């Protein structure tokens, strides 16, 4: 006990890796089987793997586990590790006590080119000695080796065949019931020492985050009294302290709120029906993904001219969805990186997207991310291939995600023949009528109606056929306003723009 | 049995789950193609003259090709079946890719009967037409590999898929393949009616109306199955399903 939310895996592990040890050697001999000698654990960091290893070791009452970190002396160390198990085995035969050895960051051994690993021998030698110690003719029957890695795919298949690492297990991010149990475990002592109020009533957090939250709540409670004083005995934490604590702990695996909110919106205003149509289609394509089991990967292409509003729309659709996981890939993230670094970053983002039931990603200005210059033309083909492959793969184990991407260079993409990745295309047009200008002026409180009327009347025959984006109109109102004559300055600016 | 998985075998999950999310016989050509595939399979399995066979499946993108290849493979019953696709080679240097292909080919030569599927050949070589840019070493490796015969009275079958017939014709590697298969798109409203029926879209009264509207909105449409099965799915969730699927299908057409 001391672990929460992981009952099923505990049952499985106890059933297979340990249960044969509880029984006397006589009955196991009488059946004709042999104990398992390898177990592989994998999952994200800080989730409770070493915790399980240690707590299991207490039930069998084996010796305190040895622990080793992967990253001539190295050749000599491995033989030093097993000494005690050899001694105890010669000492007491099959009845010797159990010896448990923990190995961390196993993949680091393999994470090198084969040529260097074998020529230096550092990578290969440890592996060969270790396999020799549990499979070969010097087999020791008292040992069990636990391996731990965040990436299973890099371990060679030779290790996974029977006799070596036969059983493999995955660790997940906890669910709500797990967190409720953790809340109870963490608040037990507060609750049982009358230091927790009666109003406290116990999304993607881990255990450490709950510990930090409780500590922050305590910090609020402790701060309110200091500046050491009388009446310490009346201390109690309260719901408001927790709700204040929620504003100080921000989780990993979440929503990049600030970038979308501040950077991508400095206004949003419904000057025509087409915007409403687009927003409706987005809410339909959001709850489609959220309420259908056939659609677990959607891709869309919000296209239109430069300066039209695209990204602000995308973000606006994103914010209203409420999914737990949301992210965006834009040029700003990749500035100053080499090509390989960019590829690694993209791939890591994609890995991170594959560990939640729901996920959203936004990709902005694709033709800029590819370094397109039409004079050459010049562009990096590798990034294009990476993205083209990644834009079709579907998440594993009944998860689902939605991808929105934006571009202003439709013909170039068409000419690159990567238009088969998208399920739908949207067009964002500019402004071409004075009614739209009237709406914008009214919405921005430019000045009293009489002048707005005069401006419209003047433009009626000064320039009746204009064609301009929102950005320039909203930077022309601003400069005209802080001018002596805002109506002649705005008229002049606008006719110049037209 | 559901707890111990052997090395050497069939990569069941990849073929089954990835490559097939529907299969419905909406025309005679599909039946004919499947019959031809079965013919070839039991040809290889019941003759000593044919110990290496190679096939080419081609047609427009999104047509159904890969799902067909998988369907022919799963029904074969051979002990050894594998597929090479871009997903496996992603993130590798050219040398690693070539070595992986070579290891696969060696592993194919160690059982009486074997099947291999190669998907999207033009992407494995990294073709882009602006240059054009591509890798020639992988091309020559593949070209040589498609003619070598397995040793010691063993036999295998190869199926490859492509959408860039003109490019392969230009690159002069059509002599590796023994036969070519063509896959067309849907072109009649009867097939669409069948698909709606097959997917329980809605009661006949409304199902009829969309057909009656397409009758004089767009009688000569050309759309693949995948899009149609994602347009039924999105239109079903609309508030006005008939007008949504007809507008969306007209746009696609």
């Amino acid at each position: 006990l001391g672990v929460g939310g992981l009952d099923k895996e505990f049952t499985k592990i106890f059933r297979r890796a340990f249960a044969s040890r509880i029984f006397p050697p006589s009955v196991i001999e009488k059946l004709g089987i042999s104990h398992v000698k390898g177990l592989l654990l994998y999952g994200p960091p800080g989730t409770g793997k070493t915790l399980i290893a240690r707590k299991i070791g207490t039930m069998l009452n084996a010796k305190e586990p040895k622990i080793v970190n992967g990253p001539g002396s190295s050749e000599e160390n491995i033989r030093n590790l097993f000494k005690d198990a050899e001694a105890e085995y010669r000492a007491k035969g099959e009845e010797s006590s159990l010896h448990i050895i923990i190995f961390d960051e196993l993949d680091s051994v393999f994470k090198q080119r084969g040529s260097r690993g074998d020529g230096t021998g550092v990578g290969d030698n440890v592996v060969n000695q270790l396999l020799a110690k549990m499979d070969g003719v010097d087999q020791l029957n008292n040992i069990l080796v636990i391996g731990m890695t965040n990436r299973k795919d890099l371990i060679d298949s030779a290790l996974l065949r029977p006799g070596r690492f036969e059983v493999q297990v995955e660790i997940h991010l906890p669910d709500e019931k797990g967190r409720l149990q953790i809340f109870d475990i963490q608040t037990k002592k507060m609750r049982e020492n009358n230091m927790m109020s009666d109003d406290v009533n116990l999304k993607n957090f881990s255990g450490a985050e709950i510990e930090g939250l409780v500590k922050s709540a305590s910090s609020f409670a402790i701060n309110k009294t200091v500046n050491n004083t009388k009446d310490i005995a009346k201390l109690k934490v309260t719901r408001e302290d927790f709700l204040n604590a929620l504003n100080d702990v921000t989780p990993a695996f979440g929503i990049s709120e600030e970038d979308l909110k501040t950077c991508v919106e400095g206004g949003m205003m419904l000057y025509s029906e087409r915007v409403n149509s687009i927003l409706k289609n987005g809410a339909r394509y959001v709850r489609q993904v959220r309420e259908s089991d056939k659609s677990r990967l959607v891709s869309l292409l919000i296209h239109g001219p430069a300066g039209s509003g695209k990204t602000a729309l995308a973000a606006e659709i994103a914010l209203k969805s409420g999914f737990p996981f949301i992210r965006l890939i834009s040029p700003n993230e990749l500035s100053g990186m080499s090509e390989s670094a960019k590829i690694a970053y993209i791939d890591n983002t994609f890995r991170d997207a594959y560990k939640s039931p729901l996920n959203i990603l936004v990709i902005d200005s694709l033709e800029t991310l590819v370094d397109w210059v039409p004079i050459g033309p010049r562009f990096s083909n590798n990034i294009l291939q990476m993205l083209k492959v990644a834009l079709k793969r579907k998440p594993p184990q009944d998860r689902r995600l939605l991808i929105m991407t934006t571009t202003s260079a439709y013909s170039v993409l068409q000419q690159m023949d990567i238009l088969s990745c998208f399920d739908n295309e949207i067009a964002v047009p500019n402004m071409t009528n004075l009614d739209e200008l009237n709406n914008v002026m009214i919405e921005s409180n430019f000045l009293d109606d009489a002048g707005r009327v005069k401006v419209i009347n003047e433009l009626s025959r000064s320039c009746p056929n204009f064609n301009v984006g929102i950005k320039k109109t909203l930077t022309n109102i601003e400069t005209a306003r802080h001018d002596e004559d805002p109506v002649n300055e705005l008229v002049e600016l606008m006719t110049q723009s037209a």
